[PDB]
């Protein structure tokens, strides 16, 4: 009865990008050392068991900026927040522990074990 | 270098519409008829000319309350608003008409388009 539109969710994903790229209905700035990100909450809480909790919580929900722990890696961040909008895990050797660790800390259950994997598929 | 998650944006997606389902960070009401439908501007934007047009506006940007000409099919918006959320267009002979007219009116081609090897597909 339904018809499957196979690429409608990617196409999606990459305008929702494009919005974020423009700074169109971003609602958050995540201060991660010296480092500023704009984002839509919407698209933290689908794709982070962090920012997914932090803003449920009505308490919370409200806020429009989040400051993340000073130690957390900023490059790891935005590996990750640019595989929140595009798919695309830019996972190297010097880069695959500060993204694990970032990934564990925004509770990012997949990402973390496809970093498992790539370690056990690696030297 | 990039790890393609082939799953990643149709997860995304249902989390966008799980949070729709909950109303959480919805920002704008769709008055249609007697019918009100809460969602996204953000994904209203990513899945529709139309709206896409109306919120890119500076002028309409924080619009919280859009009412759609009276003479808009409920039924053919609830069905194109269901589709912007799931991948998935439940077009059948009762309804295709009020769906085409109402994904041309949104100016949502591909949909339109679909219809069109639909019309054509069937009797
Ligand atoms: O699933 C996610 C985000 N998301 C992505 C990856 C990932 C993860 O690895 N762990 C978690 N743990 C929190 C799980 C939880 C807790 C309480 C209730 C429901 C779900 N969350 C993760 N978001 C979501 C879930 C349900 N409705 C709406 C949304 Cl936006
Ligand atoms: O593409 C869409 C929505 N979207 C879905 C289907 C569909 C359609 O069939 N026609 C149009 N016509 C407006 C096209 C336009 C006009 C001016 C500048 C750029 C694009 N839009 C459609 N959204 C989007 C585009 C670019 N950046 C961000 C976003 Cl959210």
């Amino acid at each position: 009865s339904q018809i499957q539109f196979t690429r409608h969710a990617s196409d999606v994903l990459l305008n929702l990008n494009r919005l974020r790229s423009r700074d169109i209905l971003t609602d958050v700035v995540i201060v991660v050392s010296r480092e500023q990100f704009r984002a839509h909450k919407t698209v933290l809480m689908a794709c982070s068991g962090l920012f997914y909790s932090i803003f449920t919580d009505q308490l919370k929900r409200n806020l429009s900026v989040i400051n993340l722990d000073p130690e957390i890696n900023p490059e790891g961040f935005n590996i990750l927040l640019d595989f929140m909008y595009t798919s695309r895990l830019n996972l190297r050797e010097g880069n695959i522990m500060a993204v694990m660790a970032t990934a564990m800390y925004l509770q990012m259950e997949h990402v973390v074990d496809t970093c498992r994997k790539f370690i056990k598929a690696s030297e």
